[PDB]
């Protein structure tokens, strides 16, 4: 089997990507925000606290006949932003581009922070990264992805990111037609549970490409880029008037800036993100600072390739029994 779904940017600002997942019989259709960095699938619903939801669809499992109440469990989230969800879970049926899951566990918040009620265009969460992050005790659950994979013609799923416009995730097969060039394969450590890769460099503007190894993990559920202080100095260096501030939470330029591209490699690979990409605009409305897209990761503990670096790129998540990434150009 395959799937092939329609990932849309939130915003303006391609602030995080929405795509719709059909759950229960007959369908409840949520739009959530697939997330390769973590592996829980949960979703507003019907017992999500009322003074919590603002606009967001929920998911009703008493008027699904396929729901059933997966009996003791709970589940609780932090993620790394601050914000956090909890609640119980059923198991019901989960169709993403036409690629069904029965069985899957469902977890419905029962609680959410205010990040997520203030977010009225993200009805939950589709984790993908490793079932061993997976928070539902005391029996932890599998991920969409892994209990689609012995179904699929492949076992990967393929993220395939716009910049100000939509993109696609694909399950089961790589689509040929959506990047140029070959696909640059990399080596995957899971030991934290996530699609965690070494980056080979990278290359500032035109300037020369610095051979380091950068270890970090594949996030679609991130926005931005998080790399070692080091490499995000040199790259806000070439920018007139840029800075960190504190007072604001990190690198700022001036909206008047044209910004330059950064490069990352890929094995033998570059990918190069245009600077326009590293954009993300006023940091108040009416404001000429403009807040950077690539922002140091040194009190995050992990370096992380947010949607700035992953639009850039067609990117395969190979869940093989020896998992790999796949990056091209597009």
């Amino acid at each position: 089997s395959t799937g092939s779904a329609t990932t849309t940017p939130i915003d303006s600002l391609d602030d995080a990507y929405i795509t719709p997942v059909q759950i229960g019989t007959p369908a409840q259709t949520l739009n959530l925000d697939f997330d390769t960095g973590s592996s829980d699938l949960w979703v507003f619903s019907s017992e999500t606290t009322a003074s919590e939801v603002d606009g967001q669809t929920i998911y009703t499992p008493s008027k699904s006949t396929t729901a059933k109440l997966l009996s003791g469990a709970t589940w609780s989230i932090s993620y790394g932003d601050g914000s956090s969800s909890s609640g119980d879970v059923y198991t019901d049926t989960v169709s993403v581009g036409g690629l069904t899951v029965t069985g899957q566990a469902v977890e419905s918040a029962k609680k959410v922070s205010s990040s997520f009620t203030e977010d009225s265009t993200i009805d939950g969460l589709l984790g993908l990264a490793f079932s061993t992050l997976n928070t539902v005790s005391p029996t932890q659950q599998k991920t969409f992805f892994d209990n689609a994979k012995a179904s699929l013609d492949s076992p990967v799923f393929t993220a395939d990111l716009g910049y100000h416009a939509p993109g696609t995730y694909n399950f089961g097969f790589i689509d040929t037609t959506a990047y140029t060039g070959s696909i640059t394969y990399t080596a995957v450590s899971t030991k934290q549970g996530f699609w965690e890769w070494t980056s080979t460099g990278y290359a500032v503007g035109s300037g020369t490409f610095k051979s380091t190894s950068i270890d970090g993990i594949a996030d679609t559920g991130t926005t931005l880029l998080y790399l070692p202080a080091t490499v995000v100095s040199a790259y806000w260096a070439q920018v007139s008037g840029a800075k960190s501030s504190s007072s604001v939470g990190g690198y700022v330029f001036p909206c008047s800036a044209t910004l330059p591209s950064f490069t990352f490699g890929v094995g033998s690979a570059r990918i190069v993100i245009p600077g326009d990409y590293i954009d993300f605009g006023p940091i108040s409305t009416g404001s000429s600072s403009c807040f950077g897209g690539i922002q140091s990761s040194a009190g995050i503990g992990i370096n992380i390739f947010g949607d700035v670096a992953l639009k850039a790129a067609f990117v395969v998540f190979n869940g093989a029994t020896t998992p790999t990434l796949g990056f091209a150009s597009k």
